[PDB]
């Protein structure tokens, strides 16, 4: 089929997609925008946001929707429907602590004090829930690779830039980053892909 | 297998697992908690939020995973890959804007003010971008219901809660809310539920 992928110039919501593409050899266009081309794109969008995927001509939105749907019928998605649920729950508790910073925000201080806040307590909260459930396991849900633990490392590669010192106590899951990153297609990916901070 | 819901005495996040359920025609135990008891519960959970769906001796968390299962390989899933994309699409886009609601804010001045906001603002524009996406179609997705016609009714319900005439331009929406309460399992549900605020 053919792909084209929309978003910013950041890894951001649609880094889960770019991982699962990578990881599952499929092609795809890379489209990036900048501000400026964002009003005339967004006017054309039934639902106004990014990302978009585009398949023969046909758009998808949602980016958790859509990454479930390139896993659909590949061992990424879990090998059973209920790992598949696991697999879904952490997608969905990540994404909802993700979803808790003001990254819209635009006074400074506001934005500091918030992250400083989510950062010291609640963080490392879901970090100590995170670990124990991941246990001494390879990987979160069931024996092979999912986009969970995908997830996981492209929300924690983002945490990490605001508290570097956030997996300092969790060797299990900064174990975890580096299994998923030596995944061949997405170390391939990490190293080719635009750096950017978000 | 024995089902164990547990969630507030509310239709909250739980709601869409119990239509589920009820169109599916799958017994179950609802088991509603009150708020003193809720801290004890928590401690002893992997991640710490209800609802959650007890399926033999495993627990289940995160309402969208659980109702996600629960769909797959049912007539209430998308009939296509990508008729299964825009109900996972169109269920997140609901639960985006629901998730912006300070539903646990302790100071009820600050409460209602983001609550008077949200709907104020906000809310319109999401039921512009429903009505314009259902078109003239009979459900959100394909030719026949899926649970993110479930997700919309239940959905809508809670927000007519707070402000009546959200829907009073509308009217293509609210057909398709009557349309799902019309089915037999659903407006079976509708009348014995226990009547609660939210
Ligand atoms: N949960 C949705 C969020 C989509 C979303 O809010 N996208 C943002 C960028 S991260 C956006 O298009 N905002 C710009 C705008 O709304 O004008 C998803 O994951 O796709
Ligand atoms: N995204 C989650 C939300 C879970 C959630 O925040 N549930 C609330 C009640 S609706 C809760 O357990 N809050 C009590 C607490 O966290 O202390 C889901 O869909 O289940
Ligand atoms: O937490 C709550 O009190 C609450 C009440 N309603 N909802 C809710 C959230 C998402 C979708 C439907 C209902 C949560």
């Amino acid at each position: 089929p053919n792909y084209k992928l929309t978003y910013f110039n950041m890894r951001g919501r649609a880094e889960i997609i770019r991982y699962i593409f990578a990881y599952l050899d499929i092609q795809y266009e890379d489209h990036r925008i900048e501000q400026a081309d964002w009003p005339e794109i967004k006017s054309t969008l039934p639902f106004g946001k990014i990302p978009i995927l585009e398949v023969d001509g046909l758009t998808l939105h949602q980016s958790l929707a859509i990454a479930r749907y390139l896993t659909k019928n590949t061992d990424l998605a879990g090998n059973t429907e209920m790992e598949q649920c696991h697999v879904d729950a952490i997608v969905d508790t990540l994404d909802d602590f993700m979803s808790c910073f003001p990254w819209a925000e635009k006074k400074q201080d506001v934005k500091e004090q918030m992250f400083n806040e989510l950062l010291t307590y609640n963080a490392p909260h879901l970090m100590q829930d995170l670990d124990t459930y991941l246990g001494g396991r390879e990987w979160l849900i069931g024996n092979s690779v999912t986009w969970a633990d995908f997830y996981w490392e492209i929300c924690s590669t983002t945490l990490l830039v605001f508290k570097p010192d956030l997996l300092d106590n969790h060797p299990r899951l900064v174990t975890l980053r580096k299994k998923v990153q030596a995944i061949p297609a997405v170390a391939n990916w990490i190293k080719r892909r635009p750096q950017t901070k978000l």
